[PDB]
């Protein structure tokens, strides 16, 4: 076993093909399936896995009642093989966690899970299934992290954390680790900017992140850093906003440097992703400008470097009649593909139950997962598919 | 790990012995078992697996209600070890798919799954669990494939696809792949012929396929091709028809070149199989000429090369009082047997529920699987065995 | 991987220690557990497994209703790790079978499963999970076999089969196989004797079997054979009868050569076992002389060579207030123990439901398993423990 | 594969970080999860597992009714990966057992399980899944052992057993084994002392144990021994009592040599643990002095060598409003960490149902697990979380 280099360029792709769909909520109507959030994906050399957070409650059971806060002592990070339902008997325990990130360095799985009180939380780092290190809250205000795959290159793994207010200036840090030990960290200076729930991927030996601004921006922050934790921080240049909530494209003017907001979009957002394509960018977004419904991905010409409004490709993978949710980025290593570049992939969360479906007492989600390919690929609408309400709701 | 040669001659066999029976529907009366179709089998060097399509709904659950079209966004290809029930906790996710084929090249599993809209479907090729390539619909009319094992020889894997009308001239293509990448393709010219749901196997380094004509033929198309995708196409010569629906043997005259139909048999069929035995052929068929009930296999003397009506052996594996369904071919590699030839095997699908059993709201199937042996083997009737209706039907 | 020699002498043991108890029926009150019979055990170099026959029906499900004959098309042989419940999600499919034997040769698992009609049954031999050979019924009268572990030595595996009447002279054969291919067979001449359900084990390079006489004997047949299938056949010499039904010890006179019966004991029996200990013998039996209740094992001084009534040790592992059933022999290879001899072990089946418990609609069994050790070990009563009737019975 | 040295010094740690939480009872509201006690943890070179005792009954099933004594013929030791629920389909059978210990020597798992009658119990030693040896009761009075991990060093594994009265002078023995064979034993002379349920760990090539006195001591016995089974025995010196029941700290005077009790604390206790830290000690205890509620761990300055009352650190991991239970020690080997010392960890059992919650008919527990780290870590309260009563209780 060797460490994965993962220093290759990201592939240029012309479309995204569906790779998996877990159908977890449909299955959980009768099967024993966890109520979950954030079904993020991470890949090792020979295996991709779906990670997820759960309260340790099953679908159609009384413990799924939404009577416990998100950041509870029951919240755990688990994983299953990509495409599997998040069920009670295939699930692998990863970490205690109400916020998490995970990735694979070529030799072992790394899992970072945050638990504890809001004013004194801490991350426990798990490497090869063993607890190896901890990161304490430095602002004592809900230490939190990506809710998607971290990035490993040359045996070092990297991730982004936030500590501080949800709707005003907070503190943002980048971490470097080796075999589960934190070996370096750096605070990112970003006055007037806000970073949450970063979706990060490797690209030519640097980590590129597209994040969520939960303060003044309906455009997404971009954070790029290297092995020294030297960084560049700003906003996705594109004159097309990709957070939710946002305004219609024609009412938006882009910025590479500043959060662009207002018009009722401040103080919220959703986790999302983007992939640099030379000077251009593939960016995901909900179809609705106001709600977490539908999902589409746009190729914006020169969108990484200027305030372009030129959309050269657009693919819809979930229509606006269906609930979406978080989305995140990951990559497939060279060690399984016949390529000399890293394949960009994303997962899409489709939330069912509360808050949008109030006749249910619970909230869960299922996923679809897509990977970039060298040719154009048609879209469709791969919705969750569960028929609500469920037995427990009656 | 090395690629499987698979260039040996197909074994001559004198009988078929039962290898497995999954009892999936019986088990699913209480256990957590998917509602499925097409439980096809494919074998690697050391392992055979049952693949299947599911809507992501379990037996005895409301989601099994037949209220969704076959080609849905929920449809997925999964697999379990041969003989296992298609259950929620042993199942391995293979591909999003409402049509599929899968096989093993000696090193890794290949899975080809088609999804998307009828007018713009696409196959996603999965190799070693990673998405590697795509094949787009070229006629924009329900791109579709074998619903049984593909064939790998010398590290190349091959399969047959169809695109176009169900009941008139369509378009048929053969594909060649290496490590999940399409490396060659060829359109098969077959004017007046119709090819669906090919059952293919390796024989002396060529791929031999016995298919379904859903147009003018109650005889089965035969397609034989080599590594260059050079091909021969026609019909099973035998003066014994083996599709369903068909007419009684005495009312049928065979043809090597032309579809033979009429007499109320046009515009339908069922997936089935045959195995060349030198100049002769083993061919499966339902016992009933009109319905998918019962199953028997016939050895027809010189049936591969002339319009013979000489049946030298016949074995029944399911009596006509019981529902059958699709059947398909596969082979067992040399790397597990003590033979210098490839062992011919078939699977039999036994459909329960709709359309034949209208007091049930669902449709599923279970399987029996048989392999050829060097001596004669008695038949019997190994039926599905589930007691309908089920709880959910009341 | 290499073939297991298994030519060592059987260990002399002074007691039997409990190794496992599956609690399958207790678990199956709520869990998804097969209704089973004959939970026999077989061991490879690094692993012991419990094999079992099932109708493919689960406990507490309607399909467990005793409305199907034992020799049905649904009957299958499966296995789980030793000590595991025979459940729907850990079970490994082995063979279609209403009668079976299985063992491990050091490299792969061998499973022999009989199915088909009573007048034309056949065994399918599975090796490493692949069908390799068949054995046809030669008397056309319920071909049947051990219902316990077969024996492998030096890469050859051996088992005993019977074909013919249940309660009069039948035909008995020994089989030799290599890598799943039958390489030799021999009919055992035993006029006036009856052999069923042999419990066999290796001892100094020969196979020693203790069987069931279902005709005129309340004493157990002994069959000993070598690699050439040369054999000795007779009855356990001991003046202590060990079949059920039988008479009280004081009413019995032993014989090395002849079936001893009468007194209402003819035409029935139960599968059981014994282990040669030099000139002596460990023999199991039900505590009751008439019913399958309780279980004890007796060390009979010189019981292998003369009509001894000297019982030097006796251990009870199930009291007479509890239902027993079949019992069988197996051995643990040197490759896991620190011994130069083969450790003798037995499994005990504890039957619940019909016929003894008529308020239940089903019949299943669970197991306890014991291995011989160099010192005396106290007994106890490890009963099945399920509380009947079950939900489905109401 | 090689034997684990495990002769390194125990790490000095400044805090304990949460590693896992199984949420078993919450999951078992709907999933198939055993009713358990003593979810102890043991680690091999590459894997930690949760072991547990069960009656072979599932949560929410009638067999979970508390109508069977603890020491029953149904009681079994099983294991799952650390963090997994003790469920019916992931569980691995380890031993028949109503008392147990288990550990890993670097090559294989060792499991020691005691069963049989109170007046003639015996331990069966399982090594690599094979029965290898037995230990008989020597006082014929409920032979019993640690209910936590044993200790392996240089290929030898060690554990402590007790035989005799629960509330007066009993007999205590230390055992040494190699590959599942008992190779040495020693009776520990401890007149006026009482040893039960030892929590043991390796430290610089010796075994250090912190136990439970169920007689005259509210302080915990300490037993330290080496490879020769030479030993030192006494009591934890600290002037802080850590058993339950106990008196308030200010009412307690420590002793290194004598049991300190009275004041209504005699004749009971709870399994607990401590870790030597040079001259100091980390010791766990319930928050309540009288009941098994809450849990905290204290670093007592010089607490290993003198009657110190100086508490330098205290961390609470479960508040006093929540039920606790047994706790035990284990260590993480060097072969997974980047350390030159053995990491001290503990598990905490949280009991639900009887006796404290009398509206339930059953008793089970779930666990949280913590490992020592080089920095201080905040506490919190990670409670079981199940909502009682359950369906079966109505
Ligand atoms: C999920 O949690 C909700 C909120 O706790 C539960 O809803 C509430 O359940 C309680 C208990 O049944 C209800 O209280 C009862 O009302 C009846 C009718 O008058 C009365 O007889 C009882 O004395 C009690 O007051 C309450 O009405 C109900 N709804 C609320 C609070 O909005 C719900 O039961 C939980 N669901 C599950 C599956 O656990
Ligand atoms: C499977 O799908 C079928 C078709 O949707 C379902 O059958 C239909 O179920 C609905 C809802 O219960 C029925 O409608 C109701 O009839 C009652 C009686 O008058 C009326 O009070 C309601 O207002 C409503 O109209 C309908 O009759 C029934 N049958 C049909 C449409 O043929 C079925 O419920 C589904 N099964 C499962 C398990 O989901
Ligand atoms: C297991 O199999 C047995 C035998 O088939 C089943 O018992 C029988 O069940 C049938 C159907 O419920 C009963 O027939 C009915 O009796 C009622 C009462 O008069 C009548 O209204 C119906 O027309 C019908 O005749 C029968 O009495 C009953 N007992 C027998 C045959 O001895 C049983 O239901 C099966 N259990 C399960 C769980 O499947
Ligand atoms: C768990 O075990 C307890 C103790 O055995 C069970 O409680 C007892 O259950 C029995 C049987 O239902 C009860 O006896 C009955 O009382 C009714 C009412 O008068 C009477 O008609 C019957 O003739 C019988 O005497 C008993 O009252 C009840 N409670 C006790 C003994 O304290 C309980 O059923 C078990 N729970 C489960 C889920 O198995
Ligand atoms: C993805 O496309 C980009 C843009 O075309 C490629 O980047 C160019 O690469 C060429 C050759 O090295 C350079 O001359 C250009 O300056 C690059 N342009 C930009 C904007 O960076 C890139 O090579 C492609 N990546 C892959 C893996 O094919
Ligand atoms: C299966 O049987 C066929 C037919 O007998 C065998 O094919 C013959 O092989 C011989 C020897 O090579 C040739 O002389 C004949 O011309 C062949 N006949 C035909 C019709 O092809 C074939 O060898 C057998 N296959 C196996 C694996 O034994
Ligand atoms: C089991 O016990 C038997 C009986 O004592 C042993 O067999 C004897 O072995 C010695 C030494 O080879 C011979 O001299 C005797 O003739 C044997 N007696 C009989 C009746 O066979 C046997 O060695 C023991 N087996 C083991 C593995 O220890
Ligand atoms: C844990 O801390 C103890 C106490 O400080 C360390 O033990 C000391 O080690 C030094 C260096 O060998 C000795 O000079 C002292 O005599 C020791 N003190 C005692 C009380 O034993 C110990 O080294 C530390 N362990 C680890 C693994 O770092
Ligand atoms: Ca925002
Ligand atoms: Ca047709
Ligand atoms: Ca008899
Ligand atoms: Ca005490």
């Amino acid at each position: 076993p060797e460490f994965l280099n993962n220093t290759e360029p990201l592939c240029n792709v012309s479309g995204f093909a569906i790779v998996s769909k877990d159908n977890g909520i449909r299955i959980g109507s009768r099967g024993h399936v966890f109520v979950i959030r954030e079904p993020f994906v991470a890949c090792g050399p020979t295996e991709c896995r779906t990670f997820f957070l759960t309260q340790g409650a099953l679908l159609n059971d009384k413990h799924s009642n939404n009577t416990v806060k998100d950041r509870s002592p029951y919240r755990a990070l688990m994983s299953v093989p990509l495409g599997s339902s998040p069920n009670a008997y295939q699930a692998k325990f990863e970490s205690v966690a109400w916020s998490a990130t995970a990735c694979h360095d070529g030799k072992k799985w790394l899992a970072v899970g945050i638990s504890g009180a809001d004013d004194d939380a801490y991350a426990v780092i798990h490497y090869g299934g063993m607890p190896t290190d901890v990161v304490r809250s430095w602002r004592k205000q809900i230490l939190r992290t990506q809710e998607s795959s971290c990035v490993c290159m040359n045996g070092n793994c990297y991730w982004v954390m936030t500590d501080g207010p949800a709707n005003s200036q907070a503190s943002y840090k980048i971490f470097k680790s080796h075999e589960g030990m934190v070996t370096n960290e750096r605070e990112v200076s970003f006055q007037g900017g806000h970073i949450e729930e970063c979706s990060c991927y490797p690209n030519l030996g640097k980590v590129e992140c597209v994040c969520r601004d939960n303060w003044n921006g309906m455009n997404r922050p971009i954070l790029i850093f290297d092995e020294d934790l030297d960084y560049e921080v700003g906003y996705l240049c594109a004159g097309i906003p990709t957070d939710t909530p946002r305004v219609q494209d024609s009412s938006f003017t882009g910025s590479c440097t500043n959060a662009v907001g207002g018009s009722g979009t401040n103080n919220y957002g959703v986790k999302g992703f983007g992939f640099r394509q030379g000077n251009s960018v593939w960016a995901g977004r909900t179809v609705s400008i106001s709600s977490r419904s539908g999902f589409e991905i746009l190729l914006i010409e020169d969108g990484w470097i200027r305030t372009s409004k030129t959309i050269v490709k657009k693919v819809e993978v979930l229509n606006n009649k269906n609930w979406s949710g978080y989305s995140g980025a990951f990559t497939i290593p060279i060690t399984m593909t016949s390529k000399q570049c890293l394949v960009p992939c994303f997962w899409l969360e489709m939330i069912r139950g509360k808050p949008e479906e109030r006749t249910s007492i619970w909230t869960s989600s299922s996923s679809t997962v897509f990977c970039g390919v060298s040719s154009e690929v048609p879209g469709w609408s791969w919705d969750d598919g569960a028929i609500l309400p469920f037995d427990i709701d009656k």
